[PDB]
């Protein structure tokens, strides 16, 4: 019988060529991993039909021979930013990935600013799923972090310098319910060259005002206190930070600071993780041990094309609970530029370790089946893009990402 | 959660909006039938594909206020002539529904004849499932029973005053396994008036002419006997005739031959049961007994507005099989218009009897769910068309045909 | 040979069902009033193409028998506003047509403020003609007056209670030229009920600002003295009032302030046309003979129904040069509950008086093909909604308006 | 003013991708072609909507980097098989353009034998010119010529050795009063292989059934003698010959009987030209002397790739009027493996000769425009395919065909 993407293909009928495209491309990828973590084939319908309705229409153009055709600059290759499993204790996986809303003529005098794809993204996704998506959160920071199209229009000659003009970034988490859960990702960076204002200042006061306004407690000062330090902005690009909050209920939402930062040493990367030795306990060391042994089995190796390791590039964020102060790490190790080889191996001598042998099976069949160039390429650079690490009070928490538009790049 | 019906009108893009509307109308009807059989969520969601991609589209215009539109002039009302599920022994249930294949411009200076839709929607259904469309059979067949466009341009005047100028039909059976088998009926009718030659000859000639070219027996003795008589003339309407094969490997497949009968009385029932007595057997007794009961149940009822009865109109087919000299009938109830209350009862009291309760409650589940005018307007007469039945060495076979566009003429 | 609306409809290919229903209503009344007008077919082509790809797609749901799609209230019956004919000195006659843009899922959670349907439709109309749409005065005025999605969500409870939730209305002058111009309308009700402010001082304090942000002379004091007088609010409705810009280069673009008043006698409309005396010159005079006359000539007639006249309700804009000082004005007629026999009549004996015998009969063309229930039904409501006087040192400017789906109410 | 491919181009939507793929290759050809011929804007829109509903939507796949796609086996490359621009006395010129209708899974277990992607086409363009396609010779021939996809599929062993197993090609004359004259080619080669009859016979067999169905004089004596002679057996490819007519009123129509023809001197030439003599007169003789001209124009320069001149490889028609017993022939010289420099200045110095100069400067543009690789690269091979020569009492008569995807080759 064929596989849901097969059939979805052969009947879909799609209001663009690009779509198709990206099908063909995605859907493969979706399904492989979405079937791979034990997805239930109406679930798999469910959710191509969502990537197909809402997502696909909100990619962007597809990359042609040149990539001529996409006019929205950004650092990430066209596409999804991410196609990611998340792997629990408890053989507990789910799908997920993250797309950055572009629009057909984003970038250009119509759309310079790209407004409205992100909008669409969540109307339609409201629709298909009415109740799933609350913009409390949402329409509280759009107007703090994010900045409008008249906006952005009006105060150009300063952001038309930034070469990613990026201001929203949705994520799906693909529930095996069938249910979307949206997430929005904020890089103020154009409100803060317009405002001429700090990032850390401008993101903490509107989470600030949002906790005087709904009444949660989202404790943000040590995040703030280690984000402010000198020592850390000899590491840390604050220019590359965002908010992140998952779009439902606010009680049962989260607030999330993102940063990058460039560091060399270990010290470093705990610097980052326990914000200046502010956060502490079982779960942080653990968390830590589990990153240290990923470094030490990623990094030790060698750079494709005898290219030296100048530094170790990771994100970071600290997670905010909205029932209480907590403040929790997760961070992100970026292996884009490696060999797609050692990264598996890494992930799978870790969940070994961790005892996560069906994990290890899951992540050799997503390989496998929707990414043929990590073993038909022994030199792939072009697959993984990023290992997150993390250490809940459930146990581990290790999200692999993948370019699911690898195909396009090999 | 939403049913797929639901979500997949959420989601799909449809080519035109007959399409919409006739998804609107018949999707509820041929989901909660499915749904009611017990057919798996991804079995739905790919029957609703089909429905989609190849039926919907060769469904032909959606009638409006005043039926304008429908340029294809036909005693049926616009739509599939049936949705049925057939009930066997078992708890066995299928959900299978008849096209008549209209296209867009079909009855106009284009497609006077409607050539290309039957075709086009083999086509489609090859295409989403490769192998399990054979042609062999309609291969053989479409010359000898059906007209195509040219001739029927070319001898226009010998058929122009024909109503229904049909030449094809199909069915699809839609199995639980998401398989769809395609049935042909081929009425010759325009071409026994083009080649001005008796049905009976035609159909014949080319069923023995397919026996020859393949080496299958389908005997067709007996049948064509009956048929040729002078008193089964003054009952049987021939003008009506049409021969039916199933789409498959002509060893796996079937030959009926449909006619139908306007009659008074269980004698000439059983004359065109028995096919005036040369077939005999504990099967014939049965199925005529089962035949019988439902005749005195749906027939001694009083007719929808005081209407007085004048004769019993009745289809039969008798199928032949390619194993063996077998040919066994399948009597059609023609309950289109009677009470669906009445009807209803007989379908109920007949499965009771036989000790069908599972049947029971599904055929109650189908006609509240996707039928509620039966139970709404106690005056209904516009959800069951047929009642078949059958009785083969596996049990009784007894088939409820619905008008699955019921919503459009209440 | 077939007129572009016929043969075009028999092309294209519409993305909704919804899309292909409001052209055939439309597409006949638009074409058939630019051909009377004299467009070329060339023109016609691009502007229905315009309107098929940039419009309909944003006049949202298609009222069913029942209008029960029509999620999103409004006074006005769903669809364009109007379709108007402008008609000035020396046979010159411009295509017009004003749509409130509107999503297909307006009014429901989803978007409860319909905030994306006139961006969408800036955003391809700029697409379809890069360089026709500046959005500099738009850019400054959006934040002022319009209210976001965002703002709207969290500030419901102060409008939910409002009917018509309308915030930005667009007109698409469509010239001889192919070149459409963008018109933006902003009903700041939804900002003055937030803020809680004061209709005329949000108004008149975006337009000053703008003035001192662009260095361009826009006189709003005679506005704002008469605006704000007491007398003026006993007949004057403010929550109607909206503001007016031509999306061009401001410096070749306007500002025009409109109000609602339902008054009883023609010194109420001076005091509305000359703001209380403080305009003057011939113009005003002899604009003001030409309202008195279409006054006495549309409201002395009965009411349809023998439903008494309780007063005679009027609509003003005065426009604000970039260049100069002026303010002059344009009152409208509002003759929607009035027969069209009467408003038809009164137009050709205006224009005859005028000596604009071509414009009689390119009306008198218009009204009896594109508006056939006009001589059809001698008792038709349902054709015109608005006529427009104004007296430019051209000459009169006369814009004659009317319901492009008078076919829906009919 | 954006050109009417543009705009089409901008608001068009497409039912498929490969659609828009083949509008952006060859809208800009047809149009510039339309255009420098001077085709009005409204004509040159009805045709590119026409060639956007009828053609594209058949001709199939498009090719993509390797040809993967292309199920339907050819040797013409993908796309329409020419694009030309006929040339006669009195700066007429008229664009017309050819197509094999291919169906998107031509090919393929579903369409073996592409049988329905010409009478779709055929469907759709009477839907669009109620009146202009008559199948009267159409109904007559196809039966005769061509093979419907029933018998090719029971006969395929007969042709599934042939590569191009073309039955009916289209071609769309497009004239300047918008109205589209569709002809139809019947190549009977899978009709005599699945017969095992002689072309000649069967071909002359159908022209003679319809003479005397019809009552109209096609005299096809002296093409049957020529050709039945072993003589031209020698040089004649008579396994690559098909029929023509245009798909009219028989009394307005014509049968062209065509044949391919690998000759190497002019002698023979003109035994394909006069029919061994047997057709006599001035028109002839003017023919064959500007038929020689261009021979000893193109085919005397050197071949690209130094690659040596086995033989001219020739076609040739003979159409007989309905009116009269008139034979007329036309000589196509294939240049598609020849210089387009040189084929381009062959045809320049044929027309100066003749006295058409405003003829050049259409060609010229035409070829600088829409066929920019012909200056671009001096070693071009994939603009011109055909030069076809005839000498009507009208005057000369020359066609200049033209890849119109070449685009894709270069
Ligand atoms: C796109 C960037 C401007 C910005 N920075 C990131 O690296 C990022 C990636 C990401 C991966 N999964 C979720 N978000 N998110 C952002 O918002
Ligand atoms: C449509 C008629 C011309 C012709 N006669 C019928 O009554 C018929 C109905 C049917 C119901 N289910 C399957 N076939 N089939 C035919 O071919
Ligand atoms: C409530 C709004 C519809 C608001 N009110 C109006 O009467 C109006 C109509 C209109 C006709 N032509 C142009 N505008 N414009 C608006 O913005
Ligand atoms: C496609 C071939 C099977 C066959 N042979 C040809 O060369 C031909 C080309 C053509 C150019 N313009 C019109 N016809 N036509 C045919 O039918
Ligand atoms: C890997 C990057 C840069 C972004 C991470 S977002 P996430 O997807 O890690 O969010 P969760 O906390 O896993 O929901
Ligand atoms: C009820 C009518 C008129 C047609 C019957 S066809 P069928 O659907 O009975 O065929 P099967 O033998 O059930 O496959
Ligand atoms: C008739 C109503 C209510 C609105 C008028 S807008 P307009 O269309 O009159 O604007 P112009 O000044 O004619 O451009
Ligand atoms: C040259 C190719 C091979 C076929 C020629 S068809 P045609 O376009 O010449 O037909 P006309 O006689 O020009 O109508």
């Amino acid at each position: 019988s064929p596989s849901p993407w097969d059939f979805l293909g052969r009947v879909l009928q799609f209001q663009h060529g690009d779509h198709k495209r990206w099908w063909d491309v995605l859907a493969p990828v979706f399904g492989i991993s979405m079937a791979s973590i034990g997805y239930k084939l109406d679930v798999q319908y469910r959710h191509l039909l969502v990537l197909y309705d809402a997502v696909i229409p909100n990619m962007g153009p597809f990359p042609n021979s040149n990539a001529s055709n996409i006019t929205w600059t950004s650092p990430f290759p066209p596409g999804p930013l991410e196609a990611s499993v998340n792997y629990q204790a408890g053989e507990s996986s789910m799908f997920r990935f993250t797309i950055e809303p572009v629009g057909p003529h984003a970038g250009t005098p119509a759309d310079p600013v790209n407004e409205l794809a992100a909008k669409q993204l969540m109307q339609r996704l409201g629709q298909l799923q009415p109740g799933g998506v609350d913009s409390t959160m949402f329409d509280h920071f759009y107007p703090l972090l994010c900045v409008d199209g008249p906006e952005a229009r009006r105060q150009w000659d300063s952001i038309a310098h930034i070469y990613h003009k990026c201001h929203t970034v949705t994520a799906l988490d693909m529930q095996r319910s069938a249910a979307c859960t949206l997430k929005t990702y904020f890089p103020p960076l154009l409100r803060s060259t317009i405002m001429n204002t700090s990032m850390v200042d401008i993101m903490f006061d509107a989470v600030e005002s949002f906790r005087k306004q709904s009444g949660l407690y989202f404790d943000y000062t040590k995040i703030k206190e280690f984000m402010s330090e000198e020592k850390t902005h000899e590491t840390m690009m604050v220019d590359r930070s965002y908010l992140s909050f998952d779009c439902l209920d606010p009680a049962k939402s989260r607030i999330k600071i993102y940063t990058e930062a460039k560091v060399k040493t270990l010290e470093e990367a705990y610097s980052f993780w326990s914000l200046g030795g502010r956060l502490s306990g079982p779960e942080i060391d653990y968390g830590f041990k589990i990153v240290s042994q990923m470094w030490d089995a990623i990094y030790s190796k060698e750079l494709p094309g005898g290219k030296q390791r100048e530094n170790n590039h990771i994100q970071i964020n600290w997670e905010m609970s909205a029932k209480d102060s907590s403040v929790a790490p997760k961070l992100y190790l970026t292996v884009i530029e490696d060999y797609d080889a050692y990264v598996s191996s890494a992930i799978v001598d870790l969940f070994t370790g961790l005892g996560w042998a069906a994990h290890v099976q899951t992540h050799k069949k997503i390989e496998k089946e929707a990414y043929p160039m990590c073993d038909a390429n022994p030199q792939s650079t072009h697959a993984y893009v990023w290992i997150s690490l993390a250490y809940k009070k459930t146990g581990p928490y290790i999200t692999v990402y993948t370019n699911p538009g690898a195909s396009i790049l090999e």
